[PDB]
């Protein structure tokens, strides 16, 4: 029993999976606002809006993130030639979910040093099917919950590192819950 949901909505993109609907709810609201919440420390899924293409762009977020375990909040997103998927982590929970990559420098901005982190993904669910494909993890040392995060610093250190990031899919701030139990509403703009 799995549930994908995307779609424009506020004018935003927007996107929610789950393998589990029973026991999380996501909620689009106004322009780029979101709620979930999830219970009973049941199942995975990942939430947000942003954009479809995403960009070299400022996002600007700001609500309320109540995780309670596994979860985390990020900039999420996608490139194509070369397919890459990136994660900005601006919180996280009891797990730090770049766990098991490879660590690969740091980046000042926005106000706190972020650590970097690559890894490889051998046939795997991917936006093209399943294929091997390159991570960059971005994770804020300072936790928050709220600010402006400027994807291009971003961009640019992890094109130091490995492959430059192809053409943008899409790019969303994005809830994330495993088997935890919590509740978020978020605005991007």
């Amino acid at each position: 029993r799995t549930q994908s949901s995307t779609g424009t909505h506020g004018g935003y993109y927007y996107s929610f999976w789950t393998d589990n609907p029973n026991t999380v709810t996501y909620t689009n609201q106004n322009a780029g606002q979101f709620s979930v919440s999830w219970s009973g420390n049941q199942g995975n899924f990942v939430g947000g809006k942003g954009w479809n293409p995403g960009a070299a762009r400022t996002i600007k977020y700001s609500g309320t993130y109540n995780p309670n375990g596994n979860s985390y909040l990020a900039v999420y997103g996608w490139t194509r030639n070369p397919l890459i998927e990136y994660y900005i982590v601006e919180n996280f929970g009891t797990y730090n979910p770049s766990s098991g990559a490879t660590a690969a420098g740091e980046v000042t901005v926005d106000g706190s040093v972020y650590d970097i982190y690559t890894s490889t993904r051998t046939n795997a669910p991917s936006i093209e099917g399943t294929r091997t494909f390159q991570q960059y993890w971005s994770v804020r040392r300072n936790k928050r919950s709220s600010g402006s995060v400027n994807t291009g610093a971003h961009f640019n250190a992890w094109s130091n590192v490995g492959l430059a990031l192809g053409s943008h899919d899409y790019q969303i701030l994005a809830v994330e819950g495993y088997y935890s139990s919590g509740s978020a509403t978020m605005t991007v703009s």
